[PDB]
């Protein structure tokens, strides 16, 4: 037998190293778990915003649910310079990641699903469309899929211009430079058409303080055969209250055991 | 000989595991390197904010000086939960991870420095003064020194009140649970006396929209026998702006490459 434990895992993927942590619940040697894979935001960390990834990885865990997460390329502890990303290269990485942790020693690849949290969210909708045989189900915290609109349409990215990209050669993102690469890979990115390839099941979590528009959430629904949403009266983008926390960690504890462990 | 390398560490302290990230520079095997331990800020974790810390290290690692950074208990990934977290147990910690980094195959014991962020930097402050004789340098970068003037006199944290903890059990800090525990060790912390305490170099960097008034750096200084303090214009807490950011990288390299590799 084996207790649970955290083991950190890198992998490569298209020249960068992408390192991650793995959360592995107790079991036998060789023992293979249902696994959850997460995608974490916009310019964030693995960890997500104020250990939210943690918190839901290790109660997972503690349910027999072994809980994988890797920063993006280009974030955190990763290899990649943030002037360089774009986001077609985090779906690049998050279709290969889909590859390599399901290759991993402890995970059941037959029981295998996806968690997002806002622009992770999205990712994770596009990659389960384009992958739509691979997941068992997925979870959207926060979806972010305004950000074309945002960017494209109102040309601002968080409420701060985007129009001096091309003359000055980047963007400042809270310290970080976002290059001109990025903003010409906007043109190649489709949310919808191919998030609605998906038909498993499907969650969505909004909260009624989330600075993206509800519609955006009500979209998704309208494109998935097998989708739930759940409003949550007073969350906000990051569940950053203690009772919109426990409530993020309930919701999604229960779509998991329902889709992975009862199934 | 062996190229640079990041690798993920671990030590248990007080019955928790504690777990960091380590960048080595390149050399021959079982090469000892100067080396500097990171501290981060509160309810942060070892990345810390938008790269900070991942930047500043391989800065380092890229000119010949080891960085080594943990995230504290009851923080990040490592053991333990936000309720228990009390400072006494970080400056047990800080203290504990000097040891803990100095037993590693690639550190030199004699080369070994702190550099902090926040909270961090007020952690280092009082662990420099209890390990004098451990410590080649110290940097403080936005030293949250105020922490105990603002909670204990004006009864907010960061603004918000703690005078609702009783009634609430808890306080919520942006959805996770600080408990009575740190509330009542306060009264054991003392920072500026422990503080002077270390003669060694110090190097303090202000930024001039630092939320932290900036009469605190000026009371650290105020103890020191060898310290520099430097005022970043338009500087803030995080380092969240390109300008600030190459600042502090660079202002701070040139702190240990004089202290760590020129003396
Ligand atoms: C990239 O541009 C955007 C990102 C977001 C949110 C991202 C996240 O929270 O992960 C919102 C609006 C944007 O225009
Ligand atoms: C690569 O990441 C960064 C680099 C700089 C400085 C660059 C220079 O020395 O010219 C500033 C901010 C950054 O986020
Ligand atoms: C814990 O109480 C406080 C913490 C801070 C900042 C901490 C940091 O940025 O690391 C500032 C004021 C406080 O009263
Ligand atoms: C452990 O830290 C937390 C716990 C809760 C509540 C959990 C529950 O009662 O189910 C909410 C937010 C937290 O940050
Ligand atoms: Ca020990
Ligand atoms: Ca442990």
């Amino acid at each position: 037998y084996f207790q649970s434990m955290i083991k950190f895992v890198t992998t490569e993927i298209n020249g960068l190293t992408l390192r991650g942590t793995a959360h592995v619940p107790d079991g036998e040697p060789g023992q293979q778990f249902p696994t959850v894979l997460m995608f974490h935001g916009f310019g964030a960390v693995r960890d997500e915003g104020f250990r939210l990834f943690i918190q839901m990885s290790n109660r997972l865990m503690e349910n027999g649910i072994a809980a994988v997460r890797f920063d993006f390329g280009c974030h955190g502890e990763s290899d990649g310079e943030f002037e360089d990303f774009t986001f077609s290269q985090e779906l690049n990485e998050g279709s290969a990641l889909i590859d390599a942790v399901k290759s991993m020693s402890f995970v059941d690849s037959t029981k295998f699903s996806l968690l997002g949290e806002s622009l992770g969210s999205v990712a994770a909708s596009i990659v389960a469309g384009k992958r739509s045989t691979e997941l068992t189900s997925l979870c959207m915290w926060s979806p972010a899929a305004s950000f074309l609109d945002e960017i494209l349409n109102d040309h601002t990215l968080q409420g701060k211009t985007v129009d001096n990209v091309e003359k000055d050669g980047y963007f400042d993102f809270y310290g970080l430079k976002l290059g001109k690469a990025f903003f010409d890979d906007l043109k190649n990115i489709n949310i919808f058409d191919n998030a609605k390839k998906y038909q498993g099941p499907v969650k969505i979590v909004y909260g009624t303080n989330d600075f993206i528009p509800e519609k955006y959430s009500h979209k998704y629904m309208d494109g998935y055969e097998n989708g739930e949403l759940v409003i949550v009266q007073d969350g906000d983008h990051g569940w950053q209250s203690v009772p919109s926390r426990k409530r993020i960690l309930d919701e999604t504890m229960k779509f998991f055991r329902k889709t992975l462990l009862e199934a």
